[PDB]
């Protein structure tokens, strides 16, 4: 598609970069063999590094609460307990068993790349794939329908796999300021 090496991507990352808060809720989806975790998910961000996820159950109840700031993030998992620890995804995956790839979707929830350098934009010059190589952990990004009532647009709909595990997220909407 449209190439990285243009005004209006230049453009579309100072946009998103110049914002220091971000908020989206929706629906959000975990599927590996191993287990299926289906929830409302509300994501709150200051700046580039810290961020706060919460996933509900469909009855209100708390399913995940994580805090996360440069080397210290908080967890409170399905049945209450509460950790701390130093890194985010080693953390998720260990206490939830749900690996999903925090660090870098404190960047690609935004519509950035972030630490990828294997990317491709849309027609509309946004974010359209990621391909990032984490350790022999190829993770293959795919967005949907951006919310184009915002300014600048935002991601609203995402996909994740890992050849395996899946993860998907759709926004009802975003507030950034």
């Amino acid at each position: 598609g449209k190439s990285p090496d243009s005004p209006q991507w230049r453009q579309h990352q100072q946009d998103v970069r110049n914002l220091n808060q971000y908020q989206t809720r929706g629906a959000f989806a975990y599927i590996s063999d191993q287990q299926k975790v289906y929830a409302r998910f509300f994501w709150q961000q200051t700046g580039q590094d810290r961020y706060r996820l919460l996933l509900t159950n469909p009855l209100g109840s708390t399913e995940l609460e994580l805090n996360a700031q440069p080397g210290n993030v908080q967890l409170v998992d399905n049945k209450g307990q509460r950790y701390t620890a130093d890194d985010a995804e080693e953390m998720i995956g260990k206490l939830t068993g749900m690996p999903i790839p925090l660090n870098s979707l404190r960047q690609w929830i935004l519509g950035l790349p972030g630490d990828a350098t294997d990317y491709k934009l849309d027609d509309q010059y946004r974010l359209s794939e990621i391909t990032y190589s984490q350790n022999g952990k190829n993770w293959k990004v795919v967005y949907g329908g951006y919310d184009t009532k915002t300014q600048p647009a935002m991601p609203a709909n995402m996909e994740l796999t890992d050849g395996g595990q899946r993860i998907k997220l759709k926004m009802d909407n975003w507030i950034v300021k």
